[PDB]
């Protein structure tokens, strides 16, 4: 084959030094690109509307939140409308976060798209006029990207056409991002739904992963300058098998050995429907794992890091602090399970979380 | 593998009625879809400012030309538009094509887009929110669409890549199509350019081909319920050597008995920088090909179909009916080329107007 | 991409003859190419032994029978062993069977190995000097050769994989035989095994076709001077629900058109099982569907042509006459059908059939 | 899609304990598997006649140098005659090797054969009965395979088809080892001939790898059970632009870090053509590479093991010392460098000897 080549040095190095300062040791990602209708739902568990003022005060509480967090938050992944906002000391939220250390991030899918012929599988959209939304992103303070394609695991799903198409439009975000300076995080999601084992799990990931790293080399595609944001391996939700998150690390590892180039510079896991005290006990134990690891294993999550925060806040100005605090928590939390010291036993055995499908009624 | 009908027998069976309308025998399609900014270069050659109401009434002069291209024209392709202005006599564009017996057309897609890490070549968007344009434009009065692919042949083009993409994405594209009961025209236009010999051109064409079928083959396309638009086969424009019509018929008939599966309903070729009359013999000497040719070849022209009437017409409304006449006499010769049965006053076909490239001058 | 012509045009020219004469109007091939193991099987049902003698009579049984069958079959697939035997006048078979105006072909593969990591699921070898031996019997005899890949229908196969490796290995020994004057059949068996419907089976045939047509691209074939040799698209043979012969024709017919280029010159069915009335009865079916056929469509039974003739031989050198007649009179049977001139005779009572299991215990 | 287990825990532990047993620290691979017209080149260079004495000779000179070389060989690839050959103190070789450490391998593939419509390239066969000669070799004492493909850079070479070829091929002949406990080593080898610089080989090299990596994942392969043995990205042997071991080094580890899975145990470089000196220089800046490199980075060396044996030895049973002497030499010295650990005396030393060409003269 010819090369002709992308990226020049230069590009090749902003790419590359943007990508490690997200993961440096330490850090991971805030992930509130929370589109409108999705954050809805979350300010009507707390019983507050959905108006740009809540959204934004919302955003305001965790992106001024104390100094403490500075060093755990690499980047803040934003929504279109939350990278245009102000903060009430007036400045544009893009700058708080860069004042702050962190590096700034956009979501520039459209969402996901049915595939004619499947068994409701799914695509992702967003190419049109990417190119030009990405130069005006990265004049506007943004440095890092966001595209999430959706893959569920059925008896007769991934099919070899979701994974391929899923696979090339991720590299063609990606090749466009590039393109602009832009860093982009790709987020081939494969969905914890259904009663499928552990194994069931890694070996679709194995299999989705290979694909997507082949898409990448096809589309000339700058590793180092980009970042994968995979779901752990786990048991599906109704999975009736019990599991230690020993297991759930050393089959995540394992997997990502398996197909992930360590050109890669890191790995930001999402946690996926998983409580806070088990996203953070799961990337701790993922970093404990005693196999070689030579990308960042890290964090870019959204309910793992905001449930205590959302709860505390409920529309209440006054818990402002309070809120600002179980953040600040959790954040801590995670910065130190991604660096394999956030103590714990492996807890699982009464924190609960509904396993109701490994009772007897799952029977 | 396992199916999941993308389509039900109904719909099939208006898929295939539309595209077997569109190209029966003796029928061609006027390809009137150029966006302002191509229309723009047209009317400017003629002295004519762009204006919404010059690009209403020059369309208005082709779509309403008398009965006699009736038996002629099996589908017309509109830009977006077009699709929404309206005749004098009040009656909208769409009307006045169905009235005359014609199927409307849309063109769907969004331009072409460079591919980073390749020698200047190019993909097409135009996904984003595709099904429900669809939706739209089929409550309009469209009933087929286009979309358009550009692959250049040259030292290191077209590359695997760039195959490979284009092939997705039309595949992508008609998937969506058929799903809101629009028959897509499928359109991977190879470029003349360059100084190939005919047989570079054959090549390039059947590898293409063979990999836009397996992509639709992969997203489940309902073969029946398509129209493919290639690029004849001919030698680039710069070409040294002379052949004559009936090798580029026979190039042509090869190339596509060697990969599109007798279920396409019909080719209609693109004129791609043809004159008028060239145009017309090639089309005829591919219909006079002794080989076995299971689907209609016919045209989809823009400018083999309008060089004579929009320079006849000069912006001047006083010649409306003259231009008028020009454009009628190329869809009756093409009714006829599209039949094997446009044999000029002499039974033969013309030579070339000049071909400098194949004179001393080209050494 | 670009070209570096595999084959001159004499070497087309004689692939392409060689294909034509095999699949003639009214022609088709005696698959006669029973190895050792499968033709033991064939003499122990008729309680004969299994010696090279009494395996040559009776390859030389259906070679010399009567004149009738000249116009019937345009070639004979042998073993290597058969090639190399004698007819009683001390005459080559090959020179026997090219006297009656047949073309000789020679199995090649080497039989089917399992593909580790699937659910029983194989590939096929015989591509180890497969070069040497193609020309060894290109000089003594054999102008077309025959390779047989076999798939499975069944919850998750056939898999990607599986599909993939088999037309990857047809087109790499559809290349080396082109390469030796050899005209290579093609035949990617879909096994009627199982309780699958015909929808199933068809959706199989059409997804295989499109993986062996793109892969026999990429590799470069020449589909003039090939011939393709698949099932005929029926229910599985456990499955319940019975479907009348216009049906199976239809399907068959769908989804050739929608995967065989025109190009191919021939379609030489293999009877996978049906019995001989069978075989004639869907063969005559599918040339009479009113769907249009850019391609022969004729046979290549083994078993469908030799049931009778083998029962009627019984082993006895005096039933030589019976077994030769009730050959010839399936031979007439079948070139009729591949004319859709067959008038189907129907049945009462007996004729033949094969094995003993659960009949006659004391005889 | 749907797991079916190639591999049980067993003996994927069989094959990941082989795999790290050969590429231990300080360890690399002797490869003494020259077939009889490569070996008889080397003999006639030092004016010794090809037979099997002195062939025998020659390998148990290599195969009983004094202990110091234990620590140094983790493997010997054998040729299929040594490894039923004996020493003269009547154990056979496997034996031998055994005794000292290593494990024994053995070459598997036939050769490679040209692909039709390609530039001269080719794919290698030998896969036809290889399941049971792997069963054969496992009894007779090796534990490890060795088979090359290769790849050529030119102007349109590799090509998509070599690409996929070889690249599925290797991956057949990994599947065969491991179902019959043999650890494959994957030789994708770039010929180093033409006058590329060390871009256009960074840059195949990347295509070729990833390529052979998804194949890989398609057909099932245990990753940790395997071993890759590629060239190290160098400029053509033609170019005329100089080069430091460094940039050697950098553009070899880059090319690896964006391809090869951290789950592979080890990569053993060929010396494709390069002085002992070279290969030892080399192999140590890869080492010495400040980037991080998660596999075993050492060699599996012909040429530059035996280059100085071979002249020292000059046929004479007198200079045997001499001969082993020298060997023990280049083994020491490339122990150090696949540690990282060497250093060279200044210039060329006793390796450079034979020296590039251009059809000097055949032999």
């Amino acid at each position: 084959p010819h090369s002709h080549p992308a990226l020049t040095p230069e590009q090749k190095k902003e790419l590359s030094d943007i990508a490690h300062r997200i993961v440096a040791p330490g850090k991971g990602i805030l992930a509130a690109d929370e589109s409108t209708g999705s954050i809805a739902k979350r300010l009507q568990s707390i019983g507050t509307e959905n108006t740009e003022e809540n959204r934004r005060f919302y955003r305001q509480l965790l992106l001024t939140a104390d100094d403490r967090v500075n060093p755990c938050i690499g980047g803040v992944i934003l929504f279109h409308e939350t990278l245009y906002q102000k903060a009430d000391d007036g400045r544009p939220f893009p700058q708080v976060i860069k004042s702050k250390g962190g590096v700034v991030g956009i979501k520039v899918d459209k969402g996901v798209v049915p595939l004619a012929g499947t068994n409701g599988e799914t695509t992702t959209q967003g190419l049109d006029g990417l190119s030009e939304r990405c130069a005006q992103y990265k004049k506007d303070g943004a440095d890092f990207a966001k595209w999430r394609c959706v893959l569920k695991i059925g008896e007769h799903t991934p099919s070899a056409l979701a994974i391929m198409e899923n696979a090339n439009v991720l590299a063609r975000y990606a090749s466009i991002c590039q393109q602009n300076g832009i860093v982009p995080i790709v987020e081939p999601e494969i969905l914890p739904d259904g009663d499928h084992d552990l194994k069931r799990c890694q070996y679709v990931t194995e299999k989705v992963l290979a694909a997507v790293y082949k898409a990448l080399s096809d589309h000339h595609i700058y590793l180092e300058g980009t970042l994968l944001k995979p779901n752990m391996v786990t048991p599906g939700h109704a999975c009736t098998q019990k599991y230690s998150h020993e297991e759930i690390a050393m089959a995540t590892v394992t997997a990502l050995r398996r197909t992930v180039p360590p050109a890669v510079t890191g790995v930001t896991f999402l946690s996926g429907g998983q409580s806070e005290e088990e996203a953070s006990i799961n990337l701790n134990a993922i970093n404990k794992c005693p196999l070689l690891k030579p990308w960042a294993l890290t964090f870019s999550y959204g309910r793992a890091l905001q449930a205590s925060a959302l709860k505390a806040w409920g529309g209440k100005k006054e818990n402002l602090k309070a809120a600002q605090e179980e953040y600040v928590k959790r954040a801590l939390a995670n910065s130190l399970a991604c660096q394999g010291k956030y103590t714990s036993s492996g807890q699982a055995g009464a924190a609960a979380s509904e396993s109701l499908f490994i009772s007897n009624h799952a029977y």
